[PDB]
């Protein structure tokens, strides 16, 4: 795939013409230098002696002409190329969505929905970035390179050879530097990936860590990793700065050598100095445009893969052509389905066969139904019924004709399908119903909604035919949604209607009306029903028993019952923070002996450019002086050597300039992370529960932060320093040497700087705000791709595609306008730069002709100002992006400055010696901070005495774990008092309490460490001797299990407990909890899924240690209730049953009912 631009042959006119324009623009610059060379000679000749006004004026005319030529050529290239890119991208996006909507259902099953959606959303943008702007830039760069070498050879015979001989050395050195930088970057990536794995492991189990209060250990480990992270980061920054310095040094060495040799030759009577100027400038500019081209080829290579994938999808041909119009289109469709030996297997799992052959004939006006055990395949049966799939081995026909023979669209349009969980499109209810059929009028909608028995629901909500189905728009009830879907199906005027789990839950009266309407449609429409309610099959015209992919039962309900088949058995069983640089300089603490050196080096570097202008103007002036003794040679030689120094110093300072800055930033990282992380732990778990603080989000903020803030502070300061130094020094020194020309160039500078920044951003940031419009239009794509099943079911694909086309045409013209605007901007910038030469040198000719200054002086001012503006633009655009960095810095400032309500880091809390162990919850009422309105506690109460075996029971999911979580003060209680030993719980030491108690989660978490260390992790603040760990393990009865394993406890835990089985993992967790010997123990489903003997051993250990050790127990096994000292049952946030197990059993009810159900 190298030629994938494959649309709008006429648009190819833009492709070539723009390219052509690029060529000339690329060639424009060396030509401009050519004349400049000759131009200089004129001055050098004229000063060596007058009619300079006319010659200067005609050269300025040449410059203006070439400038206008560029003003046309650059605009043409950029505009035309972006036009072609935009048009092709629009066409390919339309075709891509069209192809996706045409794919087969099984293909969607295999291919991830989110991957495909993000593919559409991002790869098209990648292709857009891979053509238009970048291609124009590449062609212009290559043209500039070629033309520069051509000019060098033509006007230069020996100097060009030496320059082009030096160039490959520069190329090799730069490539080596880039490779070294990439290697260092990858090594640092891995080095920090270590610490990042550690951070992920600690954060993902924040509940356990905060419960055990192991904050210190985790923080110490993270600091340990951060040390190596910082070391390698410092190495990387040093290497990057040294590479920059080496590039500078090589460039200035080339300058020195070229001017040395050219001065030698010209002193030897060779071509004039102007010839040297033109040849050197042109050759170097070409030999650096060659490298300037590379980003474009990188972008094109990137886009090649996206194009490959997208075209591979597009060219895919599906067997079930949902769009093919060649299929038969029967009209007199008498209701009749006939499946013969129908065998099927899901394409995702071809090995597993669901249907093992099936025969079934259903005649017109028949109510057929399917019944079977779990996995009976009824759902797959109906799916294959609508022709969504094809029969693996068998045949299916409608009205006596094979299903395949008929057109897929025609067959689909005559089949109503209602799933077990319909969802409506996020739009108006009228639109949702209209999606059933296009040619449907509001009267038809009224009739359908009346039939579905929902007119009251529609007329109750405001905007009957206008209520949207978006966020809070689609708040309709499940029954209301089912009614809406039924109405949609009815509006389809289908022949065959299939339904499954029609009206699960909710009032049956709505189910009654739904069934009545379905029966009324049954008068003429064949029906298939997958319903669990007995009444559904009570009047069913026929019921078929699908078990193990075999249809056995055949007959009415009475007939099947008389055979005592599975039907009878089933029936019986039924029975944007604000930031600021002043407030953001938190690194000054570790920056005082660093920022001073940084600013010093930056000042030196900035002044370096005006020094180069001084030397350049002096060298040129060494030949405009008429004295012309032999000393000129020496003079030139001397100046040449200065370049080398002007080069060498540049490297040295840079080596220091990075070392103070690169290190500084790195240092800041080692603080900021160690601060950020340190702040994260000292926080309330509620904050973690929020979706904003997802583990991935926290690790991204804690990892993709160093470079951000480092840039925002250090790089901003350094770039600003260098910019101000360079430009201010240039302006001042220009004013000293000449006034009028300095004023004119000062007037022109801002245009040059704007042009430089825009050119630098041309190849980087072409698509920034387009993503907004793309997302705005992509709601349709997300709808269709996510909900594709219903879309294909009711054949609404065409309307969705047309809607997408409109939504995409909304920004299409905007994209074309953006293309034209960018082209005009770039072209005007280039032309303004070219006119700068003409204006400045014409004014200089005027000045010199009146002895206002020496040509050396005007050249000095011109070079100083122009090159200063261009270099300041370049260095400003080379820095890492600031706005994103400032935003990230502000975000992390918010994170670090955040102070928790439960200051676990705070040591303020009553710490009485020992504890009585009486836990009292009175009118305890609280709700999750995520959903405070929904109550989790309803004034529940619980009184527990010292060493009292308390058991908690209730409906699964009632909020049992909520009480345990509150015991750790993870979430504050809205109402009621929680007291330990008759004391204010909140008034106690939060850390002291969290250490005193002990809790085993319903799903204990184990860190990747040695078993001994993991067990000892339970009790922090003091190393637990191996004897204590062994005793605890024996108490939990796992010591033998660990000793059996190789290396004993010394085994390294596999990822996610890979090495150890969950059964042993739960026992290990129990041992860890018991190690601390907590005053109060909390076990939540401690039995879980394990051997009953393991639960017996754990209970025996707890009972042995139970005395003087209060316990709270939750589980779904009744055995735990037998030995409970006291029992309690939670009911809707209120404890209903209180007392002993025997007393509760005698008072038959919730406890007795639960025991009977389970037992
Ligand atoms: C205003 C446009 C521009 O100036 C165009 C280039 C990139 N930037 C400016 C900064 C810049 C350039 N060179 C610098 C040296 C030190 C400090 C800064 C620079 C610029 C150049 O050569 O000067 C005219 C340049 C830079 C590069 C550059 C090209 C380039 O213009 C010639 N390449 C894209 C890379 C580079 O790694 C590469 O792979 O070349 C194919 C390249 O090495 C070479 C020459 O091979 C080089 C040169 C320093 C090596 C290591 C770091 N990478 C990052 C990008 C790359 C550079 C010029 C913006
Ligand atoms: C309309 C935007 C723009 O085209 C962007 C630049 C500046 N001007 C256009 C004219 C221009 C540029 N170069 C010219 C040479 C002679 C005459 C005119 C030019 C421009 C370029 O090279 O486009 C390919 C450019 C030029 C430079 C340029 C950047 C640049 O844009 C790519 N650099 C700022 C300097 C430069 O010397 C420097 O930054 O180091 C001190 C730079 O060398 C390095 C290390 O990049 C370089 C270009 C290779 C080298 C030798 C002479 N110095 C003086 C100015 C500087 C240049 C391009 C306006
Ligand atoms: N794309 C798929 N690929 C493979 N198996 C699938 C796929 N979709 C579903 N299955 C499973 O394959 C089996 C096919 O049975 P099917 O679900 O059609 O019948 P069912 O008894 O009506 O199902 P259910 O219990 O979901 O109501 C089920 O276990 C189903 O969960
Ligand atoms: N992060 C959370 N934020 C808010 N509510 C939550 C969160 N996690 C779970 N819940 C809700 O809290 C209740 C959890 O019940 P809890 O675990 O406390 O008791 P349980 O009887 O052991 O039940 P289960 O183990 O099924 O959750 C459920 O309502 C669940 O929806
Ligand atoms: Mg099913
Ligand atoms: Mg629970």
């Amino acid at each position: 795939f190298s030629m994938f631009r494959y649309s709008n042959w006429l648009d190819k006119l833009y492709m070539v013409v723009g390219t052509l324009a690029a060529i000339i623009h690329g060639a424009g610059l060396p030509l401009m230098m050519l004349v400049f060379g000759e131009m200089t000679d004129i001055f050098a000749n004229a000063g060596n002696l007058m009619n300079l006004e006319e010659d200067m004026t005609r050269y300025a005319y040449y410059y203006s002409g070439i400038g206008a030529g560029v003003l046309v050529a650059a605009y043409i290239q950029v505009s035309f190329w972006c036009l072609a890119a935009g048009r092709q991208i629009h066409k390919i996006r339309k075709q891509f969505f069209h192809a996706i909507m045409r794919q087969e259902i099984g293909w969607f099953d295999v291919h991830d929905v989110g991957e495909l959606n993000t593919r559409l959303t991002d790869d098209v943008s990648k292709i857009n970035e891979g053509i238009g702007d970048k291609i124009g830039m590449f062609f212009q760069s290559m043209a500039t390179f070629f033309t520069g070498f051509i000019v060098g050879f033509t006007r230069g015979w020996k100097l060009t050879l030496v320059i082009l001989a030096i160039s490959p050395v520069l190329g090799l050195s730069a490539a080596v530097w880039a490779k070294i930088l990439s290697s260092f970057t990858d090594k640092e990536l891995l080095a920090y990936a270590k610490a990042g794995a550690v951070a992920e492991e600690v954060l993902a189990a924040i509940r356990t860590v905060i419960a055990f209060g192991g904050q210190k250990k985790e923080l110490e480990r993270y600091n340990k990793n951060l040390e190596e992270a910082k070391r390698i980061g410092i190495k990387k920054a040093i290497t990057a700065n040294i590479s920059i310095g080496a590039a500078f040094l090589l460039i200035y060495a080339s300058y020195a050598l070229a001017f040395w040799y050219g001065t030698t030759l010209v002193l030897s009577g060779e071509y004039s100095i102007g010839q040297v100027l033109t040849v050197f400038f042109s050759v170097l500019i070409g030999a650096f445009s060659v490298g300037q081209a590379s980003p474009s080829i990188e972008a094109f290579a990137n886009a090649r893969g996206a194009a490959y994938e997208i075209f591979k999808i597009i060219d895919n041909k599906p067997s079930i052509d949902s769009y093919s119009k060649s299929g038969h289109k029967p009209d007199n469709i008498k209701g009749n389905l006939e499946f013969r030996n129908v065998h099927f297997s899901y394409p995702s799992r071809k090995e597993v066969k669901i249907l093992k052959g099936l025969n079934l004939k259903v005649q017109s006006g028949q109510t057929v139904a399917l019944v079977g055990n779990s996995g009976c395949g009824k759902s797959t049966t109906v799916q294959l019924m609508q022709r969504l799939y094809d029969p693996t081995e068998g045949m299916v026909s409608v009205d006596g004709q094979d299903i395949r023979t008929i057109n897929v669209r025609f067959l689909r349009e005559i089949i109503g399908v209602v799933s077990q969980e319909p969802v409506l499109f996020a739009t108006t209810i009228a639109e949702n119903i209209r999606y059933g059929r296009e040619n449907v009028t509001m009267d038809e909608i009224e009739k359908a909604v009346k039939e579905a028995n929902a007119y009251d629901f529609i007329m109750k909500l405001p905007h009957k035919f206008d209520t949207l189905v978006g966020e809070r728009g689609a708040q309709l009830s499940g029954g209301q949604k089912q009614r809406i879907a039924i109405a949609r199906a009815l509006v389809r005027n289908p022949k065959i209607l299939l339904l499954d789990e029609a009206t699960s839950a909710l009032d049956t009266e709505s189910e009654a009306v739904v069934q009545v309407a379905l029966d009324k449609a049954r008068k003429g429409r064949t029906t298939i029903v997958i319903a669990h309610r007995l009444s559904t099959v009570r009047n069913a015209d026929v019921i078929a028993g699908f078990d193990d992919g075999v249809i056995v039962e055949k007959g009415n309900h009475d007939e099947l019952m008389k055979e005592k088949g599975i039907y009878f058995k089933l029936v019986t069983m039924q029975t944007i923070p604000p930031v600021s640089f002043w407030r953001i300089m938190k690194l000054n603490l570790t920056e005082w002996p660093y920022f001073v050196v940084g600013v010093f080096c930056a000042i030196i570097n900035g002044g370096l450019q005006p020094a180069f202008a001084i030397i350049f103007s002096k060298i040129i002036g060494v030949f405009t002086r008429i004295d012309d003794p032999e000393t000129k040679r020496q003079n030139s030689n001397l100046f040449s050597l200065l370049f080398l120094a002007l080069g060498i110093i540049s490297f040295i300072t840079f080596f220091l300039q990075g070392f103070t800055f690169g290190k500084a930033g790195e240092i800041l990282t080692k603080r900021l992370r160690y601060m950020v992380f340190r702040s994260m732990l000292r926080q309330d778990v509620s904050w973690f529960d929020d979706p904003k603080n997802t583990t991935g989000a926290l690790t991204t903020r804690l990892a993709n932060d160093a470079a951000q803030v480092k840039g925002a502070i250090g790089s901003r300061l350094a770039v600003i320093t260098q910019n101000i130094a360079n430009l201010g020094t240039g302006i001042i020194i220009s004013f000293i040497y000449g006034w009028q020309l300095t004023l004119l160039l000062l007037a022109i500078v801002p245009i040059i700087a704007i042009a430089g920044v825009v050119e630098m951003k041309m190849l980087s940031g072409q698509a920034l705000k387009d993503k907004k419009e793309l997302e705005g239009s992509g709601k349709i794509a997300t709808e269709a791709i996510e909900n594709f099943r219903t879309v294909v079911s009711l054949t609404q694909e065409q309307k969705f595609e047309h809607m997408y086309a409109q939504s995409l045409q909304v920004p299409y013209r905007n994209s074309l306008r953006k293309a034209h605007i960018f082209g005009i901007t770039f072209s005007f910038t280039q032309a303004m730069m070219y006119f700068s030469y003409a204006g400045c040198f014409r004014f200089g000719a005027y000045l010199v002709a009146h002895k206002l200054m020496s040509f050396e002086d005007v050249l000095l001012v011109f070079s100083a100002v122009v090159f200063g503006a261009m270099a300041v633009g370049q260095v400003s655009s080379f820095a890492p992006d600031y706005a994103k960095a400032k935003i990230s810095a502000a975000h992390i400032i918010m994170i670090i400055e955040k102070t928790p309500l439960i200051d676990s880091y705070s040591t303020e809390g009553l710490m009485p010696n020992t504890l009585e162990g009486n836990v009292t919850f009175g009118e305890v009422v609280f709700n999750y901070p995520t959903r405070p309105d929904i109550p989790v506690l309803q004034g529940l109460s619980l009184e527990v005495k010292k060493g009292q075996t308390l058991a908690l029971v209730g409906s699964s999911g009632c909020g049992k774990s909520t009480v345990v979580q509150l015991l750790e003060r993870f979430y504050d209680p809205l109402a009621g008092k929680v007291l330990l030993d008759g004391k204010e719980i909140k008034r106690l030491n939060v850390q002291w309490l969290r250490a005193h108690l002990g809790i085993v989660s319903q799903e204990p978490i184990l860190f990747d460490c040695s078993i001994a260390e993991n067990i000892a992790y339970g009790d922090n603040s003091r190393v637990v001797s191996q004897e204590e760990i062994v005793r605890a393990a024996k108490e939990a009865n796992i010591h033998a299990f660990i000793e059996s394993l190789p290396n004993k406890y010394s085994t390294k835990v596999g990822d996610k407990g890979t090495q150890l089985s969950g059964g042993q993992k739960q026992r290990i967790a129990i041992a860890r909890a018991l190690v601390r010997q907590p005053h109060i123990l909390l076990l939540d489903e401690a039995t879980s899924a394990l051997d009953t003997e393991s639960e017996k051993v754990v209970q025996e250990a707890l009972d042995k240690a139970r005395e003087g050790r209060t316990c709270i127990v939750i589980a779904h096994r009744l055995s735990t209730i037998q030995n409970a000292d006291l029992i309690v049952v939670f009911q809707n946030g209120r404890v209903k049953e209180h007392g002993t197990h025997q007393q509760l059993l005698a008072q038959k009810g919730i406890y007795f009912s639960m025991v009977s159900v389970q037992a």
